[PDB]
C-alpha cells in the first residue's frame, strides 16, 4: 500500500541523452539509433530569439557548427535537417544504448515521466501531466532544453514530449519528437496565451480510487449521481465533462473497489461543494489529477 | 522555474538489480561488485515470518538454494553471510554495471529516491523522506522488498535504504545496507509501534524558501520571531523543534532570498496558527517536508 508521485524507471533515458551545442548556445539532445533530436533553438542566439526566422539561421550552420557530445566522446555530425520545430542531426554512429522506442503525441489528461537533463547530464525524474490546455507544470531551469518527458511499456520507450520553453507564467511548453508543439506555443521569445486550464475529472476520480483501495474512505457518502448533474457540479468547479468513455476507462478501478462509478462521482461532487474540511486523502490536502485510471492501475498492480 | 517532488536518475540502480529466490519467496536483491545484497527474510515461509528464528532458518539454506537472476541470465552463488537483517550472498561474477557507491546510514528528516522493484525489475521511481519515527511513507507491493532509498553525487550512488517491510498502519519499515533497521523495527510479522511521527521544520522551511524562489510569496509577512517562540509554536503543532544548526544549513537560501531564516520562521507561525485559508503554496494545500535545504538548492540550481 502506498500511494506516490511515482515515474518511470529513468535508465533506458539516460542512455540517449547528450549534449548539444551550436555556437554559443548549449542544450540537450535525444541520441536514438544515428540520429541526435534536439529542439531548433539551439541554432539561435538571445537577440534573434525575439523573432528568429529559422530556415534562415539554419542556412548559415553546417554540420561542423553542431557540437554534440555523449558524455566525454564527440560524435561525428553527418546531416542536419529541421522537422517543425526540433533539428535531427544525423551522426555516424548509432547509440549502442538505445532502447526500443516509439514517438507518440499523447493526449491532454495523460501522464508521462520527465528527466530534467543540463549540459546532457540527468539531474533529476519526476512525474507529470500534459494540462488540458497542453501546458506541464515542471521543474525547469536555463539549459533544461531538450529534457524529455516519456512512458514505458515493459521494454518500449514511447518518446511523448520535448522540453522547450518556459513561459512568462512560470509553466512549460513543448514538442512531440515530430517537433510539433503541444498547444499554441511557437518558439519566439513573446507573450503567449497558455488558455484556461481545467481540472482532469477522470485522474482525479482514479485517484479517488486509489485512495480507497490505500484505505483512505472518509470521503465516501451515502449519494450517487448521474453524468448531467455531475457535470453540472464539474462546469462550476472548472473541470472536465465527464463522459462515457472516462467512466468505461474507470471500470478496472470500479470493479476493484466495487465502487460504482456515478457513486464516487458523487463522493467528488460532494468534495467539490464543502471542499476537505481540513482533511487530507493520500497525503494530499486538495484533489490530485496527474494520476490517470491506468496509473493508479499500474502502481497498485505493480506492473514493471 | 517550477518545482517538482524529484527523483535522482535511476539507471545506476537499475543496472544492480537482481531477482532472489530461496524456496517459494521471491524477493529483490542489489548486486554490486561480487555481491548481491537482499533482505534475509528471503528464505522464510510465511509460516515461520511470526517469529523466525532466522540463524536456523539459514542453517537449512546451501548456496545452491539462493537463486540468483540478472535479468534472463543466472549467478553462481559461491557464498552467503548474514549481517544483522541482509544476506550477502557471494556471487563468482562482478557486476559490470556497478556504478561507484558507497553505503551510508541516513539521519531522519534526510530525503531518498526509491527505485521501486518486483521480481528484479524497475516498475518506477519517486522521492520520499526518512521520517522523524524512521518510516517512511513509501509505495510497495508484495514483492517490493530489497528494493532499495538512494542519494547521488555526480557519479557516486550512496545507498541508503533497503525495504523490508509493511506495518499494519500502511507505513514502510526498513534496513541501511549493513541490514540495520531504521527505528524500532524487528523482521517479524507482529504489531510494532513506530511512534509518534513530527513535522520536519527545517523541510517546510526549505520549501518555504523554495516557493518564494518560484513565485508564491503571499504567505510572506511583516513579522519576526525568536527561536524561543517559533519553538513553542512548533510543540503545539508536533513540529521538530528548530536549533541553530538548522538555521545554519538554512543560511544559503536565506542568502538567495535576502529573507532572514527568523523571518521565514515567523510566516511558518501565521500559516500553522491561521492555515492556508484555501490558498496553495507550489501546487499544495498543506506544508510540505519532504524537501531539505540542499534539495532546494539542487533543484533550483541545476546540479547533475
Ligand atoms: O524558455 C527558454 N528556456 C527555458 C526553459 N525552461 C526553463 C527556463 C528557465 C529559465 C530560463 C530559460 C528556460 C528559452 C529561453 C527564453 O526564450 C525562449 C523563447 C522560446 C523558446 Cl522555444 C525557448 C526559450
Ligand atoms: O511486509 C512484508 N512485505 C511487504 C512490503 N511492502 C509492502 C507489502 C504489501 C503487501 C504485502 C507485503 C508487503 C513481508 C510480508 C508480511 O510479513 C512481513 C514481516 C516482516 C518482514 Cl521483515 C517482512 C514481511
Amino acid at each position: 500500500s502506498g500511494f506516490r508521485k511515482m515515474a518511470f524507471p529513468s535508465g533506458k533515458v539516460e542512455g540517449c541523452m547528450v549534449q548539444v551545442t551550436c555556437g554559443t548556445t548549449t542544450l540537450n539532445g535525444l541520441w536514438l539509433d544515428d540520429v541526435v533530436y534536439c529542439p531548433r533553438h539551439v541554432i539561435c542566439t538571445s537577440e534573434d530569439m525575439l523573432n528568429p526566422n529559422y530556415e534562415d539561421l539554419l542556412i548559415r550552420k553546417s554540420n561542423h557548427n553542431f557540437l554534440v557530445q555523449a558524455g566525454n566522446v564527440q560524435l561525428r555530425v553527418i546531416g542536419h535537417s529541421m522537422q517543425n520545430c526540433v533539428l535531427k542531426l544525423k551522426v555516424d554512429t548509432a547509440n549502442p544504448k538505445t532502447p526500443k522506442y516509439k514517438f507518440v503525441r499523447i493526449q491532454p489528461g495523460q501522464t508521462f515521466s520527465v528527466l530534467a537533463c543540463y549540459n546532457g547530464s540527468p539531474s533529476g525524474v519526476y512525474q507529470c501531466a500534459m494540462r488540458p490546455n497542453f501546458t506541464i507544470k515542471g521543474s525547469f531551469l536555463n539549459g533544461s532544453c531538450g529534457s524529455v518527458g516519456f512512458n514505458i511499456d515493459y521494454d518500449c520507450v514511447s518518446f511523448c514530449y520535448m522540453h522547450h520553453m518556459e513561459l512568462p507564467t512560470g509553466v512549460h511548453a513543448g514538442t512531440d519528437l515530430e517537433g510539433n508543439f503541444y498547444g499554441p506555443f511557437v518558439d519566439r521569445q513573446t507573450a503567449q496565451a497558455a488558455g484556461t486550464d481545467t481540472t482532469i475529472t477522470v485522474n482525479v476520480l482514479a485517484w479517488l480510487y486509489a485512495a480507497v483501495i490505500n484505505g483512505d474512505r472518509w470521503f465516501l457518502n451515502r449519494f450517487t449521481t448521474t453524468l448531467n448533474d455531475f457535470n453540472l457540479v464539474a462546469m462550476k468547479y472548472n473541470y472536465e465533462p465527464l463522459t462515457q468513455d472516462h467512466v468505461d476507462i474507470l471500470g478496472p478501478l470500479s470493479a476493484q473497489t466495487g465502487i460504482a462509478v456515478l457513486d464516487m462521482c458523487a463522493s467528488l461532487k460532494e468534495l467539490l461543494q464543502n471542499g476537505m474540511n481540513g482533511r487530507t486523502i493520500l497525503g494530499s490536502a486538495l484533489l490530485e489529477d496527474e494520476f490517470t485510471p491506468f496509473d493508479v492501475v499500474r502502481q497498485c498492480s505493480g506492473v514493471t
